[PDB]
């Protein structure tokens, strides 16, 4: 998978295109008054342009009939023609649907009579019918929801201080237990039902009140631009990704209640990012400028082998592997990438961006894009994929007359340190190859993949192993995302210690390591939506049209894995306590003492931190263990010879578990060990406000347990919901419970025990 610079006639056409045509007018597209509409499409390569009116988005609809057509005029400028066809049509035109009959060439035959005429929506449609084949006229201010005037972006000081839950739209609530109500299940409206719980029973909560709980900063949203690749008139158990792009700057229609008015998904979809910013949520959007579903599309409509880039043979660059890619380099391609992102953040309210394989889009324009960013606010995240999934064939320069450079994890560098890169360094060193989900990492025992999550600790930043980031600012710390299997299903297929979505004590300890580690690490914490709560999509390792129910969060995992959401919520708490963690530059760089050399094949990792930062912890020790018995750990460090534990195997958070004397720990059995000065603890003063519930599993005879403890941790007032151990054989059943299995948190630690007698099932 390589990229290669090739001139020929149709990247040679472009740039003299781009040299003459090139529009920096801002008003491409519709510019509607309640007096007037105006009307713009760039097309150099047009003979002519007709805009067809029409009643409603589809010909099925009631009511639906064109009411005219009209003929757009050439924008000449001194008597000189700029690229633009336009027209302005006086008069109400709101709420009416609309698209372009543009008779055009292609980029290297214009002037020609060598001309065909395509029906298509407005490439700049701010909104469209269903299936996204009619534009619509609209008034943005009629689609603000209720006080959305008053509802400011959520950025984060640092981008290195986020904890991102990557989420599908639909796998957020289509599961009936999230307790979500009938008609807002898996769409846009889920977001704004606040006080929902599992089965709707008023135990323990769900949706946006879990994600206030669990305390995490950012949301990052598959794709809820308009995509292909789901029927929008069609049954409600449709699902995909949606990686299969339409229409760019508007909302997808599935994902609202009404897909034929367009004007609904865009008020629900504000609705949504205004529940998660009410919540104190940051919103990142999933973008993929990389490629379009099919070169049917509005841009080749338009202006037809511009806006993709071609191959000297007359084939469309596969750089994607999905069979075309957009040209970035080209003057009004990376006009309307930056424009695009200026729109979602303006209009919608957008916080960041997740850029698909931005290895296939050039460095220059990512940058330019983050320029353009900045002068927003320099707060707002962008980060993606740095690499492509094919071969990419591109012109020697951009529109600028600078080198074209992939914007990739080898050109790290060239690209600006606060556009970070997905680490796959961490990510295949902690639970190992993603491209295999029967393949081991450090978690699951292997010794080798140790230096992967070494060199990750500091968000492959210091040194170089594989790839460099300039700084942590630059990295995308995490162990799985929607892509592959999820951590869990990959613990699972390469232990074989279980069945698929079947809790194990074993994987569940891996599961807590990984934790662990993710937020002992530097960079931009990042993790697939439920895998605080062990998220199993039963093996599938590409579950991009896989049945809705198998990718949906089981929402009955806050419960089952209770203790592990505990865990993560405790993890997150440490992060974002010290300050080293969560450093976008390299001051820190310095201050790290590894006990064993960081490239070490070892069973135990561990390195301790000097933090600067007055009010804070001194410094913490960090050890990683994944070998199946306890390992006695002693730090080459020995600065500091008096500890407070406040992560175990069994807890995290910042509470004192234990005290430590001397430079020796006993990590337990595939567990890590985060402990901080005793001096630093106490002056801190850095206390937990949760409250903890311990779960018990006795044999009632003899008294002795069956089953480890486990600790859940919560908020003091909020609801709890212990159950029986799983994994305990099946020859054991509860017979009487001492305590509260289910009730709220206190300040002081309440304990639950289930007590077992003999079975015969
Ligand atoms: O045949 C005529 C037709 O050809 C082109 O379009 C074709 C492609 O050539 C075909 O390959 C096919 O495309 C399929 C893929 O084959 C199929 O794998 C799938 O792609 C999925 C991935 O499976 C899925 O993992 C996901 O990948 C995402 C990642 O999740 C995300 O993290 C990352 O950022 O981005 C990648 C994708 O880059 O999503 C993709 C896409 O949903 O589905 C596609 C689409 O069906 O079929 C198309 C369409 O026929 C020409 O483009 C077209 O003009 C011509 O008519
Ligand atoms: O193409 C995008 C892709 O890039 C990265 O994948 C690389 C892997 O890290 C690397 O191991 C290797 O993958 C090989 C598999 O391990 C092996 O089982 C077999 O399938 O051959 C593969 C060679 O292609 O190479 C790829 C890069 O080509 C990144 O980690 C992925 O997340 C990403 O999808
Ligand atoms: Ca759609």
């Amino acid at each position: 998978s390589s990229d290669y610079a090739r001139d020929n006639s149709y990247t040679k056409a472009a740039e003299d295109i781009d040299a003459q045509y090139a529009y920096s007018g801002n008003d491409l597209g519709v510019t509607y008054t309640k007096d007037a509409t105006t009307f713009k499409v760039w097309s150099p390569t047009a003979t002519g342009v007709k805009l067809n009116i029409f009643t409603k988005g589809s010909d099925d609809e009631q009511g639906a009939s064109k009411v005219a057509s009209y003929t757009l005029e050439k924008m000449l400028v001194d008597g000189e023609w700029n690229g633009v066809w336009t027209i302005t049509l006086v008069g109400e035109w709101k709420d009416y649907y609309y698209t372009y009959s543009v008779t055009t060439t292609d980029t290297t035959h214009i002037g020609s009579d060598a001309t065909k005429t395509y029906e298509t929506q407005d490439v700049y449609s701010t909104a469209t019918g269903v299936n996204g084949k009619r534009s619509m006229i609209v008034d943005l201010d009629e689609t603000d929801p209720e006080g959305w005037s008053n509802d400011s972006h959520v950025l984060l000081d640092k981008s290195t201080k986020s904890s991102v839950w990557e989420l599908h739209i639909k796998d957020f609530s289509y599961d009936k237990a999230s307790g979500v109500s009938d008609a807002n299940r898996g769409k846009y409206l889920a977001f704004t039902e606040n006080g929902t719980t599992l089965n709707g029973e008023g135990k323990v909560s769900t949706c946006i009140d879990y994600l206030k709980e669990l305390g995490v900063t950012t949301v990052q949203l598959n794709p809820f631009y308009d995509f292909q690749s789901v029927n929008e008139a069609g049954d409600d158990s449709q699902f995909n990704w949606g990686y299969d792009p339409v229409n760019y700057n508007v909302p997808e229609g599935s994902y609202s209640s009404n897909p034929y008015d367009g004007k609904v998904r865009i008020k629900e979809c504000k609705e949504m990012i205004k529940a998660l910013h009410d919540a104190g949520i940051s919103v990142v959007m999933d973008v993929v400028y990389n490629h379009t579903y099919s070169t049917d599309s509005c841009f080749q409509y338009t202006v037809p082998n511009y806006y993709y880039r071609m191959k000297t043979t007359g084939a469309f660059s596969d750089g994607s592997g999905c069979g075309n890619e957009g040209a970035t380099e080209r003057a009004m391609y990376r006009q309307y990438v930056i424009d695009s992102l200026k729109y979602w953040v303006n209009e919608y309210h957008v916080d960041g961006f997740r850029f698909a394989l931005m290895g296939l889009m050039d460095v220059e324009t990512m940058n330019m894009a983050r320029e353009a960013l900045d002068q927003i606010d320099p707060r707002i995240t962008m980060w993606g994929e740095g690499w492509a999934g094919g071969d990419s064939y591109h012109p020697t320069n951009t529109c600028s007359g600078t080198k074209f450079y992939p914007a990739t994890q080898a050109n790290a560098s060239r690209l600006s340190d606060r556009i970070a890169i997905f680490n796959d360094g961490i990510r295949d060193g902690i639970k190992g190859s993603a491209m295999d989900i029967s393949d081991v990492g450090f978690i699951q025992g292997s010794k080798s993949s140790a230096k992967g999550v070494s060199y990750g600790v500091r968000a492959n930043s210091s040194g170089t192993y594989k790839w460099k980031a300039q700084a942590p600012s630059q990295c995308v710390t995490y162990d799985a995302c929607h892509d592959n299997a999820t951590l869990y299903d990959q613990i699972i297929a390469s232990t074989g210690l279980a069945d698929y979505g079947e809790r194990n004590s074993e994987a569940v300890k891996m599961n807590r390591l990984a934790s662990a580690i993710i937020y002992t690490s530097q960079g931009i914490s990042f993790t697939l939506a439920g895998e605080e709560m062990a998220r199993s999509k039963d093996g599938d390792t590409n579950s991009y049209k896989s049945a809705a129910n198998l990718n949906m969060i089981k929402w009955q995992n806050v419960v089952d894995y209770a203790d592990v959401v505990s865990y993560y919520k405790g993890m997150m708490q440490i992060k974002s306590a010290f300050s080293p963690l969560t450093a976008m530059d390299n001051s820190y760089a310095d201050k790290y003492t590894f006990t064993k050399k960081v490239s070490a094949s070892t069973n135990q990792i561990s390195f301790t931190i000097q933090n600067d930062v007055e009010g804070e912890w001194n410094k913490m020790a960090v050890i990683y263990n994944n070998a199946t018995t306890a390992a006695d750990v002693t730090l080459s460090d020995t600065s500091v010879t008096d500890w407070v534990v406040i992560a175990n195997g069994e807890t995290a958070g910042l509470d004192s578990l234990g005290e430590v004397t001397g430079s020796t720990f006993t990590v337990p059995a595939r567990s890590a060990i985060v402990a901080v000065d005793k001096a630093g603890y106490e002056s801190a003063g850095i206390h937990s406000s949760k409250g903890k519930v311990k779960v018990n599993y006795v044999y009632e005879a003899t008294g002795e347990k069956l089953e480890d403890s486990v600790i859940l941790q919560g908020s003091v007032g909020s609801g709890y919901v212990t159950v029986p151990s799983a994994v305990i054989p099946d020859t054991y059943i509860v017979s009487r419970i001492g305590g509260n299995a289910e009730g709220k948190y206190t300040s002081d630690m309440q304990e639950v025990t289930y007590y077992y007698t003999d079975y015969i099932p």
